[PDB]
């Protein structure tokens, strides 16, 4: 499911997304 974008790189993008 495309919500795997949690776990996978990290996102990483999520870590840099604020």
């Amino acid at each position: 499911h495309v919500f795997r974008l949690k776990k996978w790189i990290l996102k990483v993008i999520l870590q840099f997304g604020e």
